[PDB]
């Protein structure tokens, strides 16, 4: 499933984010602000049930409750993804935590890259309950989706009930890397932008979200 | 214009808030949490403009500016209305501030009310200006619709640019009430129930929202 | 007991708050953050126990357990002190809300009021639970302290475990009207000015609360 | 300068980070209110400016502002001091952030360790204006100050106008192996543990502060 949130509020965030223009606080700020709302959109994504409640008025309607924001683990790749978790997880507040930080090696290649090279130097994540949990992948840019292939490479090992990835920006290329080797990750992305340059940067893209918002 | 915000999420919170058997404090939380989505949902309908941006990368893609979001008052009617405001005023950083407490009379008539009196105890907002401020009015509950009426009563003299309302449940009642007198508002609920008993509670409804906020 | 809190970050605080050139929106955002570090300043003279823990290493250590943290009742006077309250839950994530409506009649006399008369118009609080809950009333200014005691004339029926008055700028003239008639109280206060004027206004002050907030 | 904050509250979150019973959810809940603490904390010994202002009464009054709330650079050594970081970050609004991704090796050696080997795996920072900027670097354990030493080593090169040290506990003999190589520095910590055990853990401690708060 390919989930793009392009409604008003998010490409207004998005344009922030993409302006050169724009401090690292500020762009810190708008990437927690981007987790919160996506986090609403995968909200409504998530299974529920419907179900019958009391009013004080004694009387009995049907309503719904989605217990599945009990079954959510939210994966930090660290860096630049920090302040779109934290946007994440002030949306699901029961949400656990884990952290695998991986990071490409940036290299420049005479043409546009297919695949960057990837390490995991810190793992640590809490137990994924196979068909039960929700696991919620955050990365602001999906360039080659060497980052996120990697990481997924053993989220997947958990099997869990559903694999959800969230990203500002994530180019063509990576978009259909991922889907097509996992059909059923349900991807949100505000953006799909069209190509990669050689040193594997998303046109047009915001820069690199590490120097971004830390730079 | 009537919105009915009625995804996953917003009725999984609306729940909740319907459910007797959940405590003032959780009220709270989930009247805050939702005044934060409805605001999301607000804020994709406000008139946005098209502009520019360079990015890093050195290149130049459109974006979307909601100039808006500067040009916004929230009123606060006060009581069991702060902690959806509170909800509200998180969406819009920039928001100003105004609150007019008004309260109906609480009455037990023989019939289904059409109308309570209501009165205005405290005044004092900002600068409204005309044709370009997009105004906001938050109440949990609209039952008979006369304490929206009495607000709107005078928010309507400033000739804002727009004007939403917000609640929670409002009634099939009060709904027509209010967008046969001001069709140009922008309604937004979460639902809106059938009935009103004879002391002009919304059935099923979710009890009276300052008991269950502050009982 | 009388507690003015005036370390630098508070002092830094309430002097943008005075600065009569500050907008309502950081006004706001002023009180706010004022209350919540008001919140933690309590804290510390909360009733706490002296516990024993056991740490992953397998080892026992001694340890705090201010237990009265499931202890606390803040009351909303409204209007003003809604941002200041705001603060305040932020401080204590487990603190019921109740709220009394109360509203002094602003009037110009000859000489330097020594008490207004203020009205209950909106009283909703949660079960006080005498000689085991810990009552916060927060009012941004107490001037002729006649509002404060207004809503104390009621609390105290209750017989609370403690109650705690949290205020911006209190005048001297209020601070010894409220401690002599309830010299029991833990009144804190960032600031104590001197006088009033006809008007019943704090001088220095910041001017009317309600105004900085909302006008 | 050595601080230690061992107020009632902050002993008392120290006391459920300490214990073995608390789940990596409220294990970071927490690390992040003590963060805002220790930031209201540290703000406290900040360097301020006196100043006059004028309120809405016309009248004009000293008060304080601390300017250097502007100077303010924290750096996120990831992982484990994320959560602290959040804190830290909520309390100066306006700081700038940079990350220096560091990790000792975990080992298991006969004695009590002295050193670990730390490496620097990424590193981004802000431009650390020399005798302008007050960098904050934490950490929720220090144990042989090791990982800090590492870090240091290269925030020192900057030659900020202070550097503070943040933790929630700290061994003594990392205290003082800190201390006595950059005595200019402030460190804050909210306890100071006896000793390290053979594989380098505080005692008592609160175990391993990645696995308590991802594992
Ligand atoms: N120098 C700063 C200041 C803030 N932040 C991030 O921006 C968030 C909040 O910014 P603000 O708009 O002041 O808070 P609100 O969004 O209005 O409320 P909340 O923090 O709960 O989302 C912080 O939590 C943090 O994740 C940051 O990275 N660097
Ligand atoms: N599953 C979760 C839920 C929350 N958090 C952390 O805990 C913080 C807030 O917890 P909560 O008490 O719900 O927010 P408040 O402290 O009351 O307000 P604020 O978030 O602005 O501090 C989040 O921002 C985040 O840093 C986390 O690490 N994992
Ligand atoms: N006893 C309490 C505690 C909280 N609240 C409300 O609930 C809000 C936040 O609850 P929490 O989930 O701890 O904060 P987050 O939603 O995670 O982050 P934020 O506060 O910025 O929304 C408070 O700001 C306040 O409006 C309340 O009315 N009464
Ligand atoms: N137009 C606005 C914007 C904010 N606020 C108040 O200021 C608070 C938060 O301001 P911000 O610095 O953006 O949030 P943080 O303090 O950084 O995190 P938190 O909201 O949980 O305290 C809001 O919750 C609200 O009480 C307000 O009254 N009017
Ligand atoms: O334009 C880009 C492309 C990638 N990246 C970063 O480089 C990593 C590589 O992603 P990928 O190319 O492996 O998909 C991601 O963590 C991401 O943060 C950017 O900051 N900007
Ligand atoms: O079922 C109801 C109906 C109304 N109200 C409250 O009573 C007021 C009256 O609204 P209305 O009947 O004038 O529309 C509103 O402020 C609202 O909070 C409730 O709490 N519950
Ligand atoms: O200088 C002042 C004095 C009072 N008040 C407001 O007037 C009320 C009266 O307090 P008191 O004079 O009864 O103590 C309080 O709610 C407070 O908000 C102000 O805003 N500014
Ligand atoms: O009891 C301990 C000791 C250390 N550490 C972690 O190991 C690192 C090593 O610190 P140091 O021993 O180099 O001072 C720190 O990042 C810290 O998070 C713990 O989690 N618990």
């Amino acid at each position: 499933p390919l989930y793009v949130i392009d409604k008003p509020i998010t490409l207004h965030i998005l344009t922030q984010l993409r302006d050169k223009y724009t401090d690292q606080i500020n762009f810190r700020k708008n990437l927690v602000r981007l987790g919160r709302i996506l986090g609403y959109e995968i909200s409504n994504t998530l299974d529920y049930e419907i179900v019958e409640v009391e009013t004080p008025l004694g009387v009995k309607t049907k309503g719904v409750d989605i217990t599945d924001l009990n079954n959510i683990v939210i994966i930090n790749i660290l860096r630049a993804a920090v302040p779109l978790v934290e946007g994440l997880l002030k949306a699901f507040p029961k949400a656990r935590q884990g952290v695998i930080g991986a990071s490409r090696v940036e290299v420049d290649g005479k043409e546009v890259p297919k695949d960057m090279d990837v390490y995991i130097y810190y793992k640590k994540i809490p137990d994924i309950r196979a068909k039960v949990d929700n696991v919620i992948i955050a990365d602001p840019m999906i360039a080659t989706a060497s980052t996120m292939l990697k990481v997924l490479e053993e989220v997947v090992k958990a099997n869990p009930k559903r694999i959800y990835i969230v990203s500002i920006i994530s180019s063509e290329y990576g978009v259909n890397k991922i889907l097509s080797k996992y059909p059923f990750i349900y991807l949100f992305t505000v953006a799909i932008d069209p190509e990669l340059n050689n040193k594997g940067y998303i046109l047009p893209g915001l820069g690199d979200a590490g120097d971004r918002a830390f730079g």
